[PDB]
């Protein structure tokens, strides 16, 4: 499976309150170390067509259990749906970007769009906690910042690195962007990119670009 | 390999300032979590005779790299000898404790004693930082706990506990280096608070 020393784990650490030094020297030392620890590859692998969408990170499980309340905040989502929202996106991305037959590109692109749209609908439908909240402009449209509410959870730690990779690699190598009509996905990514826990653990475009040549 | 979610790792965490609540209930939950993560066993495995003494903990290496200065203290030892001192004690122990033949016991014990003595000599010999004689430093590499201590101390402690219970064997008082090292370690909560009790150890190797 995937290298467990990943942006997902970095986000978990930062959200637990265990932050890193934010310098290029630290980025390099971290990257070199993870290269040693995960010689087979450090960013999440592309999936094959029939693969289930699980991606267990044992170190994440350890940290959530042992770095726990009261000393550390609990990061697990409250709504089970949050833990599966968008999970198929990296898979649809994988099939789309691995394909070099132009004849299959349209069906595969639509597959990725459709999985994005499913996420968008999750992001724009109210969660239980929102039942008596008032939407800003359109009745019954969710305005929460992240998957499970207004706080980052474990579910966001897995999804956002992957979504960010999808965006960088598709933009670079296909000229594909996530439609602006997916307002929930764009709000989500905008709120995420504004959080140091995501932005400071983000690999620069060049590391992502080179990873997926 | 050995379960990476170990006393060694917990020591590293506490030495970086990432601590935990230590009540019998919190400790029990952590133990349970690690059993789930490492069903095969949680304490370091006994070695086979031909096995090299390497014990790579990738999560430890990761933590040292990322939880680094200026925000956190560096824990890597400065003297390379620190990282190999006593690495063979767990292997000598393994040979000694696995043997069931009373006729071979005395000379396996000699091997274990000899390995403890090599460590004792390292601990009593001044490091380069101490030069102009007996060393007064507390730990392998100096007066601060390092990653090297995080590996060695859990293992040395298990050797002490198990050997005392199943062989009536103790580290001679005369190995002052070793005794002072263990005393100084037991006086630090980063070790004590992450240490399984004697029954958990004894029963794990029974």
């Amino acid at each position: 499976g995937n290298c467990p020393f990943s942006q997902r784990l970095f986000m978990v650490l930062w959200l637990k309150g265990v932050t890193f030094n934010v310098t290029t020297v630290d980025t390099k030392r971290r990257t070199e170390t993870v290269q040693k620890l995960c010689p087979g590859g450090q960013l999440p692998f592309l999936l094959y067509g029939t693969e289930v969408h699980t991606d267990t990170n044992k170190i994440e499980e350890f940290l959530e259990a042992v770095l726990c309340p009261p000393r550390y905040p609990k990061l697990a989502a409250l709504n089970p749906e949050s833990n599966t929202a968008g999970l198929d996106i990296f898979a649809k991305f994988s099939a789309y970007i691995k394909n070099s037959n132009p004849a299959l590109n349209d069906n595969l692109e639509k597959g990725l769009l459709k999985a994005l749209k499913v996420l968008d609908n999750y992001l724009t439908s109210p969660l239980p906690e929102e039942v008596d909240e008032t939407s800003a402009e359109d009745e019954g449209v969710s305005q929460r910042k992240f998957l499970d509410g207004n706080e980052l959870t474990l579910a966001d730690c897995n999804l956002l690195p992957k979504l960010h990779i999808v965006q960088v690699v598709c933009k670079k190598y296909r000229g594909f962007t996530i439609p602006e009509a997916f307002r929930g996905v764009h709000r989500y990514l905008s709120n995420a990119y504004a959080r140091e826990e995501f932005a400071s653990t983000c690999p620069d475009d060049e590391e992502i670009e080179l990873a997926y040549e």
